[PDB]
């Protein structure tokens, strides 16, 4: 929608994006 959060690296992956 507008708001993005996506963090991920070595492991941990969450994309908040929409």
């Amino acid at each position: 929608r507008r708001i993005c959060r996506c963090i991920c690296g070595r492991g941990i992956c969450r994309c908040i994006c929409g």
